[PDB]
């Protein structure tokens, strides 16, 4: 599966532009944050994608295409008091907003996650290595971050 | 990946006609419920479903078949104390019981769900868009809901 | 999908030999307690791989290694434990331990026993499994 990720900052472009023939891609932690303790934190990963399959025969009722892809916590997260919400995020095709993971800390004392702290994944559906590559946008509308003004 | 669902009550099947490309079919919470404080709950969705996928031949040592599938939470149950206890659901080709979300209550206050709530999906190992249709039985053993009699 | 597990000891190998559907359970093998309010690092006392067939993936013989899931197996949810990462993900190029990461949610300790079956083997296809136990991978 290869990925589209337009970078929303410069400071995120930069640690991308770094960073695996692997099932999962890392996402970082893009700012210093802190999260409350017994509370569940949206935190913006700062990174837009689309994910790229070939065409497959699937029952219903451009070899190459748009796919849905999961957020999966990284099993390192176990270490720490945060849990993902939802338990593993569903991105669906289309999808053009701020992949964001949903972060429950668990423990009664704020928690400081850091900039390039590794928590989550993007990862297919099918398991296969993943590729990726910085673009400027995903397409021409506003939300793909692409087309005029 | 297609689902043939059966819904289990009157009230459920006009839900299910009312139904709003798509990687998850969203499951309704079908009936008002009080969800005690640092608990689990076994919450019926009041449903029986299938799912039908292309044949595949896969290494292991018409066309259509009977799939196993998954039970996600919906990204909005975030918002809410619920978490689902088993992390995501597997439910094998073969099952022909009530859809069960059973979902812990984080919260040290009882959580009120509502007829009409959506916190759980289901969705297919491949991520394939879904379809469904309503059907009166999934086959013909009673468990199924179909075949002769009561 | 196929696994060819090693198991780590003697006892273990024992539990699979006397063990086709969408997930493997996988056993306790030891006695254990899990402190309140704690995430434990439970050994489960095999190395596994997985073999598929070859596909085309878009990226810029018969067999090969894939990645496979270690989900929590639904009567986790009548215990007070939780897999502490919801869904662990197998890389194709993993060859050590496979390890639950269990959160105990209770504040009490919480005993595990040999013989429980807590998490499960799942393929990314959701395909029937098999396995056999080889010496190495
Ligand atoms: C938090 N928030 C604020 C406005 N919209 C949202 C959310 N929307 C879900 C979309 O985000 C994408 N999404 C889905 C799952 C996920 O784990 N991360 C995501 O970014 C695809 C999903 O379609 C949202 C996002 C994450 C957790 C909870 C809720
Ligand atoms: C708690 N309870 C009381 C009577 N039945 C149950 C349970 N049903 C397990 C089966 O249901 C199906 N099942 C599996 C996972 C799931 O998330 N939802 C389900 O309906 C397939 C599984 O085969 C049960 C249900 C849900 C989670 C844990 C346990
Ligand atoms: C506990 N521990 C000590 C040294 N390394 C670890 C761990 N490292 C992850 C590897 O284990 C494999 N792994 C990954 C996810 C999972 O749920 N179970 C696993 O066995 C493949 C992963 O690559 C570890 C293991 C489990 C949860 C968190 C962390």
């Amino acid at each position: 599966m290869h990925l589209k990720i337009v970078c929303l900052s410069d400071e995120v472009r930069e640690m991308y532009k770094n960073h695996e023939g692997d099932s999962g891609l890392d996402l970082f932690i893009v700012k210093d944050e802190v999260l409350k303790p017994k509370s569940t934190t949206f935190v913006k990963l700062g990174i837009k994608a689309i994910a790229l399959q070939y065409k497959s025969n699937y029952y219903y009722k451009s070899n190459i295409v748009n796919t849905s892809f999961l957020l999966f916590p990284r099993s390192s997260i176990s270490k720490t008091p945060l849990r993902l919400a939802n338990s593993i995020g569903l991105i669906d095709a289309g999808y053009r907003g701020e992949i964001i993971a949903a972060l429950d800390n668990t423990s009664d004392q704020e928690y400081h996650i850091k900039k390039n702290d590794k928590l989550v994944q993007l990862v297919s559906f099918t398991g296969e290595p993943l590729s990726f590559e910085l673009v400027e946008e995903l397409d021409e509308t506003s939300r793909g971050e692409g087309g005029f003004g």
